[PDB]
DNA sequence: AAGACGTGGAC
DNA sequence: GTCCAGTCT
């Protein structure tokens, strides 16, 4: 019972005079538009749009981007957060390259099976760039589609998006998905917005359930995050007589994976916590900062020590020695990199 | 199902 | 402080 086609032909309109030009916004390449989905995941416009223009610099292809190194992509991504997202792309791009020749899967089911890509994925790249109609629906679109259809249902829960994309297949326009979807999410990005919603300048405020009722801005539901756990953090900053810094390559599975971090403890005694760690020969100082840093599901709380390096045999894996005219080509997370900041300072 | 998984911006 | 900008497991 819903007038689909003049809501389709409002919100339709609506996109095509206030589209925002962005960046990957300037063709329908997969490869490029795969690049900058993945980015946007749980990540703001204004902050991808410089990874995106550096990363497609430095990979151009997904040729590029599956040819290069590990740790090269890794740096490209140094920042963005969440990054098992480049680490399930790079394994994606070469898969794809491989099994599919480099051509991007058309197939919604073929392109589902690849690394890091899920239903939103699957229906942003695939209806922009191929204009296969899946529905895109990310945490924007159910907060549009909940207040445009006065669902109360919580969006956390899986089912909830489940009936959303079952919403966006009724009220598609299968005549330009592509067109479609990204209307909606630029929709959401523009004019329902999260808080203060601006429902008169809204394109389809008349088809809005929400809006009649009143109760736009009381939309969309969803739990309240549980709160984060607390986790003490030792670092220890280890220079030798040459200037050159220990660092040392996290495990490839879990928090920050395969990126480098100044050695560290969680100590829940730090310096002599991580005095011992060492040992498997240095002595560590008093500490000269502690600071903060959020993760979505822990904090940690950074002690920095510094100390002192005497070498009494070979720097083995995981730990290598860095000159400190070399840290800048390695990936450090935001966290470490603060660790360093406020460590020169203290040298000053 | 719900926790793991980064970081920053706007309230 | 809160809320927001998906996928794997
Ligand atoms: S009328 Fe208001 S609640 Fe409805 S879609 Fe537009 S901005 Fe969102
Ligand atoms: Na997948």
């Amino acid at each position: 019972r819903f007038p689909a086609r003049e809501f389709q032909r409002d919100l339709l309109d609506w996109f095509a005079r206030e589209r925002r030009d962005l960046p990957w916004r300037k063709d329908r390449d997969p490869y490029k538009v795969w690049v900058s989905e993945v980015m946007l995941q749980q990540t703001r416009v204004e902050t991808v749009i410089p990874y995106f223009e550096q990363f497609i610099d430095r990979f151009p292809t997904l040729e590029a981007l599956a040819d290069a190194d590990e740790d090269e992509v890794l740096k490209a991504w140094e920042g963005l957060g969440y990054y098992s997202r480049v680490r399930n792309l790079h394994a994606a791009v070469k898969e794809v390259k491989t099994r599919y020749g480099g051509k991007v899967p058309d197939d919604p089911d073929e392109f589902s099976r690849l690394k890091g890509v899920g239903p939103y994925t699957v229906g942003a790249v695939l209806s922009l760039a191929y204009g296969v109609p899946e529905p895109a629906v990310d945490g924007s679109v159910m907060r549009v589609l909940s207040r445009l259809f006065l669902v109360t249902d919580d969006i956390a829960k899986p089912s909830t998006r489940k009936r959303f994309e079952q919403i966006v297949r009724e009220i598609m326009a299968y005549e330009n998905p592509g067109a479609f979807n990204e209307a909606l999410i630029e929709l959401g990005a523009l004019v329902c917005t999260p808080r203060r919603p601006s429902c008169l300048l809204c394109p389809v405020q008349a088809y809005c359930q929400a809006f009649a009722e009143g109760v736009a801005e009381e939309l969309p539901v969803k739990m309240k995050k549980t709160a984060v756990k607390q986790v003490p953090l030792a670092v220890a900053v280890l220079a030798d007589d040459e200037g050159r810094v220990l660092i040392r390559k996290r495990d490839s599975t879990g928090l920050l994976a395969n990126l480098w971090e100044f050695p560290s403890c969680e100590t829940d005694d730090g310096k002599e916590k991580l005095e011992q760690m060492v040992g498997e020969q240095v002595e560590l100082t008093e500490p000269i900062v502690s600071f903060e840093h959020a993760f979505s599901h822990l904090v940690w709380q950074l002690t920095v020590f510094p100390g002192r390096l005497v070498h009494g045999g070979p720097v083995e894996e995981p730990y290598r020695l860095a000159p400190e005219d070399e840290l800048k080509a390695y990936a450090f997370p935001v966290s470490h990199q603060r660790v360093w900041r406020e460590y020169k300072e203290w040298a000053s």
